[PDB]
């Protein structure tokens, strides 16, 4: 599994490894099985929405019993199971049925059209916007509720980072 064999990061927190499930795009949920390592489709969403972002999982983390999620914003999306290093710019908050369910923001590390992203203040408004909006109804047909606490920066999304690494090893 590129889960368990890979390193956090070549810099972590400041460049992290995300390996991509679901490129920018995909309405169909691939989730990496942690076990085979391979991808796995994990459900087709109830509603004609698409992953905003490159969306994935960072090796050897373990969050609050699951990886550690990012989210690449990626102008060309990649294919699944790519593994990009990412720069952590900010930290989605959102509690899915009574579970804080966070998510890392990054950019690619060598895109140099995100160069000076460096927090969640570079990040056009309405693309956090179009993000905490596609958590928050993404799966309302299938009768979830997620409550949407909001963003933090780029210091915020790196402890956390940290954090999972450290529960990763408490876990294994």
């Amino acid at each position: 599994n590129p889960f368990h064999d890979l390193e956090p990061g070549p810099d972590v927190p400041e460049v992290v490894y995300a390996i991509i499930e679901i490129p920018k795009g995909s309405r169909n949920k691939y989730e990496l099985d942690k076990k085979t390592g391979l991808l796995k489709l994990d459900r087709v969403l109830y509603s004609p929405f698409f992953y905003p972002v490159d969306y994935g999982i960072i090796p050897r983390t373990w969050y609050e019993d699951d990886p550690f999620d990012i989210m690449v914003i990626m102008r060309e999306p990649v294919y699944p199971l790519t593994i990009i290093e990412a720069r952590p710019i900010g930290l989605f908050k959102m509690i899915d049925s009574g579970d804080k369910d966070y998510k890392v923001l990054a950019v690619p590390v060598e895109d140099p059209y995100f160069k000076d992203w460096k927090d969640i203040d570079d990040v056009p408004k309405a693309f956090l916007d179009e993000i905490a909006h596609f958590f928050k109804r993404y799966k309302e047909l299938q009768g979830k509720e997620i409550i949407v606490e909001g963003w933090e920066g780029a210091e915020a999304a790196k402890r956390e980072i940290l954090r999972a690494i450290e529960m990763y090893k408490e876990k294994f």
